């Protein structure tokens, strides 16, 4: 217990929420400050399933900004729940 971890959760308004297409974008929509966690499998609408991708970060820095600097431009098709935090103090 003392690592920040954040979470990001993407989700494909259309019904072609191809998860593991999302897997490959996930991974280049991470904020280049740090790394990435572990992504959740949740689902959302009546069939859109998000991925709840969180990032471990401690010794990192505020590089993670880059973040929503990809959020500017991420998936349009695929609004993420980007409110979710985990801080482990």
């Amino acid at each position: 217990m003392g690592d920040v971890v954040a979470t990001i959760k993407v989700m494909p308004e259309s019904p072609d929420v191809d998860l593991e297409a999302l897997k490959k974008e996930i991974q280049e929509r991470i904020p280049e400050g740090t790394e990435l966690h572990k992504i959740d499998e949740e689902p959302i609408a009546f069939g859109l399933v998000a991925l709840n991708v969180m990032v471990v970060v401690g010794d990192a820095e505020g590089g993670t900004e880059a973040a929503e600097e990809s959020l500017s431009g991420i998936e349009g098709v695929s609004n993420i729940e980007v409110t979710d935090v985990r801080r482990l103090m």
